[PDB]
This record gives C-alpha cells, structure tokens and sequence, in this order.
C-alpha cells in the first residue's frame, strides 16, 4: 500500500 | 526527525555475523550508551580473543538496519525483505533501548465492560435488550409498547450507572428523549431517539472499526462532501439554465433541481425524465459521468483505511 | 508461537554457498537431527577435507533462510527475493524434515465424476439435463411438461443413486420437492425446487471458487449487512420523522420506508419522489452517499478472496 | 519444466565482480556450450593470470541470476533488486544465447494504413468519412441520405481494396448490408449495418487495447455472465413464488421477472415498485445486495487485464 | 536515455564499506570529474594508508547504487532496500554533483494569497465572499439581490486588480456577466455566471488536487468518453430495432434512445420500462452489463491519478 | 456508485 508507510499511526 | 551520523579523522573493530564481517569505527559503537555494542562490559563474551572478532550467530539480513542504527544515530527502520518477527527478536536481542523498542513499535465489579467471568451473559443481555428496543420503536411507528419501552430504558439507565468517550456519549444520549418525555422540538426529539442503535459499538467490533475508520478520514468525507456539493450545485444551475427556455418548465429553480442532480451524481435515479428537453437530457449525461468519477476519486483511501483498521483489529 | 535460538558459550564450521561463507558452530547443526547438515552422515559427501571448509554449489540467496532454520529452532520462513520455485527445491534437497515440509506448503465404478476414460459424454448428458429441468421449471410457470420433469427426476435419482458434503446436500435437495408432490407449504416447496440450478457447481469450476469464497468470507457478508441494517434503520427513522409533519405523508412508518432505504442505500432507485418535501430529499441525499460508502467499505475484501481462489484455482 | 543441476564427486574456479566473490567448478560452466564463461575463449580476457581470478566491472546484484543459469541449467527469472534495462544489458553482456534472451523476453504502396510519409491526412479522411457515416445513419433513422450514404460505402469498399484478422472482417461487414439492399431479414439487416463504428479500431488505440482486453479477458467474462444468469434466475423465481399469492400478481410468470432482476441486480433500477408485497420486497432487497456483490466479484480481473494492456501500449 | 560503461585493457581499487569490499578500475572513477571519489584531493582523508583501501563507515546496502553510476556512467536508480531519505543522504555525502542531483528529484504588498502575516483573515473574508454570492445566485434563481451582487463584484474586481494561470482565468471569468449585463445569449451568460463557484480553487487545496488529476488524465477522460458515446450509439441502435417492429414504438429514433442508453450505461435508471418487449429488455439488459464493464474499465487510472496527487499534496 | 477501487497486490 504504502512504500515507505507515508502517513502511517497518526 | 534530524538525526547525526560519525565523522571519520580511531581503532576499527570487526563484527561476524554468521560469516558476514562488519567493519565500524569505534565512535559509531560509543554513541549510544547502554545496549550489547555500545559498551564493552556485555561485548566480551561475544568476542572471541583469538581472532579479534566479535561473533553473534544470528541472522544476517537483520544486522543491516541495527548496525545502520549506529551509522544514522537515531533513525531505526525495517527494511523490506524480512518479515516483522525475525526483526521484531532481533531488537531485543541487541538491546536497542526501550525508548528505541517502543518507538519501532508506534511504527509498526466494573466486570461488565469486560467480556470475561462468564458474564458474557450480561453482553448477550444487553445485546437483546437494545435489538427489543429498536424493534418496539420500529413497531410503535407503525399505524403496550411504553411498558417494554420503559423497560428497556430502566435497563440502560441500569447499565450506565453501574459503569459510572463516545460510547459513554452514546449511552447518555440514548436515555435523554425518554427523561425529557412547539412540535418541531417535539418531532426532533423523537428523531434522535433512533440513536439506540448505535449502543451496539460497545458489543461489535466491526461496529467500532467503521468509527474508527470514519474518525481517521474526516478530512476524506470532507472532501468528498465538497466535490458533490459543487457538483450539484454546477449540474443544477445547468439543467435549470437549460430547461429556462421551455413554457413547461420542468425545474422551477435552482434549488428545486438539486435533489435530481444529487440522485443523477450518485447515480440513484431520479425517476420520471420524459419531460425534459434535449439540453436537458444532455446535461444530465453529463451530471451523471462526472458524478460516477467524482465519487470513485475519494472513497478508495476510506475504503484503504476501512481495510487496514480491520486486519489490525484481527 | 515460541521458538529457541541456540545460546554462546562449541566448534565452528564454515558452510560455503557458491562463495558466500557461513559461519556456525555445531549446536545449531545438531539441534535439528537427521536432514542433509544434522546428520555428519549425508554431509560428509560435501566436505572437502583439504580447506576444512563445507561446499555447497547452490543457489547463494536461497540459502540464508535455510541456516535461519536453524538459528531460529523451527522458524522456517520464505524471504522474499527469489522464485517460489527455487525455494521449493532447495528445501527438498537439505531434507529439512517430512514434517517440516508440509507447514511450508500452506504457509504460501465411481467414474461418473472424474472427467475421465470419457465419461465426459455422462457429465454433458448431466449439464444438459439440469439445463432442461430449468427451462421446464421457467416455462411451466408461465401462463406436457410433467413428463420432462420426471425424466429429469428419474435421472437426478439415479445419478445419487450411483453416486452412493454440500454438493450431497443440494442433490439430495433437488428431488425433495417431487418425491413430496396448507397453500404457504405449497408455495415453499415450489419455491425450494429452484436449487436445482446449484446442482452446477458440480461440473462448473467458477461456482466452487465463489462457493469457497463465500464460505471464507462469512464475517466480510455478515459485516455487509450489518452495516446496511443500521443504515437501512436509521435513514427509514430520519425520513419518517421528517415527512411525518406533513398532512399527505408519503411513508406511513418506519417500516414502510425500509424498501426506500434498502433501494437508496443499494442506488438501485426508488422511482417516484416528487411528494416528499425538502426534508426527506436531504435525507435521501444522505442516505445515498451513506450507502455508497457503507456498500464500498467491506466488498474489497471479498473481492479480494475470491481474485485469490481464482488464481489458485487457475 | 525440469532441469538438471550439477552435481559434485573436479576442477574449480572463481569469479570476482568487483568483489563480490563467486566460486564455481567448471562442470557447471561446461554444462552451457558457446556463451562467454561456457568457451574458455572469450572468458580468458576477463581472467586475471596473477591472482587466478575471473574480474567482471559489472554490477553485483545482478550476477545472482547469471550464475543461475549455469546453476539450474537452463532456468532463468529476474532477481527483484534491479530494473529491467540493467538486467537487459547484464544478460546481453554474458551473451546467454538467442534462445535464452527469447524466453526471459517472453517471460515478463501498401502506405495506406502505416501513418507516415504524411499519409496521416488519408488516416484523418477514412476518420472523417466513419463519423459521417454514423451521423448519416442516425439522422436517416430519424423521423438526400442515400447519396452521402454511397459515398460512404464507396469510399469503405475502395479502401478494403486497395488494403487487399477479425478488424478485416470488421472491414467486410461494414458493406455487406448496403450490397445486400421477410421482414425480419430487413430488420437484422439495418441493425447489423451499424458495425461500421467498429471501423474505428482501424484508428484508435485505446479501442484496440479494449478488443485486446476483451479477448484475454475471455473467461472471467463467461463467468460474469454464469453468475448473473444464475442470480438472476433464483431471485426471479423467488420474487414470482413470493408475489404469486396474491389477487393482483404484478409478475405474470418467472419469465416476466427476469427484466426486474437484472436491472435490480445491476443497480439500473426497475422504476414502479409500490404493488409488491412485503416478501417481494425482501426478495428484491436481497436481489440488489447479491447483484452488487456478484457485479463486483469478477471485473477486478477485466479492469486489471484493461491496465496492464493501456500500460504496455503507453 | 544512452550511457557508457568503462571497458577494460588501467590500475584498480579497494574500497571498504563497513567491511563489504569492493574492487573498480580507477578509469572508472575518474570517468565523473570532481565529487568525492572523481579526484584524490577530496578522497585522500577517507584513505587508509596502511591496507591501500578507502574506509567508508556509511550504508553499506545503498553503495551498490552508488558505485552502478560509476558502473553505468551516467544511470542512478535506488534499489527498493531502503528508504529514499537514506539514499538521498548518501548521494549529497559522497556530492556526485548538483548537475547531476538535479534530474533525481523527479525520478521518484502581494501578501493577499500567501496564507501568512495574519492576512488569512483576507482568505476567509474571499470565502466568505464566495459562499454568500453563490447563494445569492441561487436563491434569485428561486421564484434586493442586485446590491449583494454588486458588493460581491465589487470585491472580486478589486481583489483581481490588486493582485494584478487558470485560477486568474477564472477569476476573470467570475466578472465578465456583469460587466456585461439575443435570448441565448443571454441564457449563456446568465449559465457562465456559475463559474464562480470555481473561486474556491484558490483557497481549496483538494479541489486543486483534482484539478491536478484532471490535467493529468486527460486521455482516460477522453477513452471513457469515447468508450461511453460508442456503447450509446450501439445500444441506441439496438434498441431502436428491436422495438421499431411494433405500431406503438416506444423510441421514435436512435437519438431519442441516447438518453435510455446513457441511464442504462451509467446504471442510473430509466424509469418506466414496461412497454418495451423482450428484445428491447435482452438489449437492455446486455447494455446495463457492458456500461458497468465500460465504465469500470478506465476509472482506476483516474483513481490512481488522484490518490498520488493528494499523497503528494 | 464507487467499489471498484482496487489496486496491486494479491501475490
Ligand atoms: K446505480
Ligand atoms: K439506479
């Protein structure tokens, strides 16, 4: 989903 | 989100890995303090004296991002071609610092609430005491009730005190219209007397993973909520504009066409269409494309935020 | 869940993979007994005696997990940089374990069935038949056929027959309601004979894949109309409630909005819409983008198991 | 599907790119005659004669898959950690042969029609001359003609001869009902005459990427179809049994409720809704959910099949 | 899109980075002129004098790229092992040159809109502003206004000639009916006066990000337009066929059938549909079926289009 | 409306 997980917990 | 790294000019050690030789500064291992690198006092056993090596038999992949660690002093990150646990008993293993632990992970009576005791009971209770309540509500509507109502609302009122957050915002609300028993405060009233329903968060899960999901894309909704009012509010000026030219006008105004517009972007339907002229027509078809895309834009990242809740929940 | 790591303090060997070494003393090898390296019987043959060093002229990538598989005690687990195929074949000739292996491959008369020695001819002769039970069925409900349908039965009978799970079930189903032959029990064996047209997932391959997926996704469905119940409850309650102050009420009660709601939520279309007042046209708009979310949210995972058994499948 | 890798007991060498050693025994360089490492003829330039070494300035992640080659005999996919033009230049350098390059390929006048020397104007002419002739047919079915219809048509049958494959047959339809001109021959005549917007594949590429599409799309297009049969059929024999006990029967036969089924189950929408009972109402609230669902299943394999064609093209 | 790669026969070197050795001819260092490695003077304080290697206490996964520009004379593309932070540090540790830097970005008064300087008190003023002439428009649309209208030209006027793209386009746009005021002419200008609504572009970020996809996917737009107008013509077609073999013909023509073709594509309804026959249902019904295939086809372009966008913004 | 958001993966 997200490469380098952007916007990951809050 | 800076981090520093060494700078070169003193004595170079070696670290095996199951074969795999590394050569650091002994600066890069002296800036964090603690850990199995950083001081001596735990590094001898894994030295061997022989050979001038320090020796740990773990996996070699996973030795990349912790020496990396030391090398970027400060940023820790998973590198992706191992899974989470392999990483996961690295950490440990090394020590990186509960501060380092616990950060990785960011990336990565009162016996009622509890679901335990075999009190489950109490859940199911509640759970067939709130679908009576929706079902005695739904029937009072139709063309007694108020003793099981009663009931019903005796038994939240039960639950709340003994418990005694949104849940507990639900749980208030839901008593609030039969305590409080012009006619619009009236109608009102009864209106928000539905919001029974939505005490089942506490009991489902999947329930509680849609509020989460909602919570985390408020900025979505907005967005999505934005584009349909421009696109009504474009589509129904248009067809209104449009249809102006006829004695029969099938829209009297504006506002009157945003209700078709509405159906015609989210593709609903209005219903009867023959009155309305070829412009008209056209610029239906035209409501109805942009509506189709300007809907499909912004709900993936709900559906994408809906999906990674869930699998996180299970 | 738990696996064990061996501990540092005997010897160490060095284990050679197409010039990648690997260095591990003897405790990790010898946890795991049997196999090509836990036994020095079957690795005898690939040491080489004059370097003291392990040969192996193998894939290097492959075998880091293989060594992982024993530094982590039972963790066998497939990195992600190489074919599926690759990686089958290198288990197989370190000899693991049997045991070992099975884990491995979930972590990623009687000759009327099998399609074979022609009997493709009696499964055709099956196919056309249940095809023609359904085109009797749907014609002799329209405004003789007796005889088809008991040849139809006889055959169904005499297939079972032979043949003596779900596929059982809804055979054994399929001749109920002939061999049985107040008005409602009438109407439901009339109604229940339509299984017949299940009778294909015998012969049909994309009807097990969405009957399997079906069956993996029960939580997903019963998430699907959970969701749509609580919508469904409290759009038909807001759209009562905002109609019922008016003399000429186009809902009676809550349940008659209930197919309004379902048709809104779903887009599949009321139809007529002119009565209701400004009001209810904003929360039908509501409940249209309600439901297009509410619709959008759990079906991209049942999509996504069913593209899964398909590609296995295929 | 099998190969044959090499097996030891004699002679042994190494190869060094750019540090990253690699040692093989020439038995496995032997098994692949011709190439640069089969033939010590064109590897002896690389060969090092004081360190006895093989040095290649190439890049290291890219030799794992070489080395395979000679590895697995014959059996060659591309290591995920490089883009397709370093591969493509790696193997190329290596020269694994013809063959080998042909299958990891496969494994990831007369100016009329070829749109250049400024013959672009005829391709912008027959355009032209097939949107007139689509705008000619539907303003002629409209409440002279025939002229501007013949050129048309003379103009589609000079261009089929001068270029004299389903878009050829495509070519010879799009005459075939003018030179041909019961009723119902008329009838499917003048229908089928409305192929000549096909033409446009001729032109167009994103219609080509379409027919592509819809020929690799084959299967699940079937199953689409199966599954909407099916759905369709029980959810008309349920509403029709479930309807059928009243006075006033709104479906006359099963058959008759085929068109509500499919427009429920594609969400298009029946219109007129109101003389259906209740059970019918379940029925159709059913219908719609499973319709949703079973329309969803299968077109994430077509739009993927769509994308990946429109990528290859673009 | 071409680059060269050193050949061999002219002396070679080590280098170590963090114990992974690596061995290239000196040619092709020198290949790239200034940087750290392209000339001894700024390479000498990473030399080891005593082994005859450079130590580079860095990342070793990410040297590999490093050292393939080298290889490849020209070519830089991260391997996907890392993160793109840790790459673009080590490509300004190691300075291969802004001249080169530059390209791998993409790889991968006057104080009114700038949203500072507590001027944003002016951007929810222009908001505002925006909000109360769209309601104006639409409520004189219903069955005074004028000096609102007038107020609200006024302040674009003056917002436009203060701050004197597309966005000034509309802006420009927002003013012209006015400033203006045949019955058609009349109805476009009275239509084009709703472009105001596109105002909000300038202080909407999301509605911008649209914009952005719209500009960006102009050929699905145009695939799905053609792909819709060709399953219309078709179905039209159709239908009118199977229907014109009765005296009372539902669809007098083709073009009168678009509009049933459009609702059935799109899945949005006709409505009535009983007189039609079977025929016209089958044809219906296949054409409900090929609008969602033909509509589900190009939308996760546009989808994906958007979902970049707004990642990025 | 709006459920065909799909995407990579699946492998
Ligand atoms: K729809
Ligand atoms: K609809």
């Amino acid at each position: 989903a997200a490469v380098a997980g952007l916007y990951g917990l809050g």
